[PDB]
């Protein structure tokens, strides 16, 4: 299932974890404050750790592309929480008006 940018907002505001699957680069260039950064790469080799599980687990990356094609990845990594895929990635929350930090 994809979500909103606003609709994203009100499931993190009830405790939800955003994970931000590109790179370390890409996020320190510019990522949204809520998330928690976790490259698919890092993801597909050891997991999603423990710190970052949840009942609701909403994943982005920069466009929508990574989650859609990579959907049953991230569906098994985050097994058995409530997932979301946001849509149009950090691009859709930056159209939707809600906050970023760019370096």
């Amino acid at each position: 299932t994809t979500i909103s940018p606003h609709d994203a907002q009100e499931l993190i505001a009830r405790g939800a974890k955003l994970i931000d699957i590109r790179d370390a680069d890409e996020y320190l260039r510019e990522h949204i404050p809520e998330a928690d950064l976790a490259p698919l790469s890092v993801l597909e080799q050891s997991g999603l750790p423990a710190k970052l599980r949840h009942e609701q687990i909403i994943f982005h990356c920069q466009a929508g592309k990574r989650t859609s094609n990579n959907a049953d990845k991230l569906a098994a990594i985050a097994a058995p929480a409530e997932i979301f895929l946001l849509e149009d990635g950090i691009d859709g929350w930056k159209k939707a008006g809600l906050p970023v930090a760019v370096n």
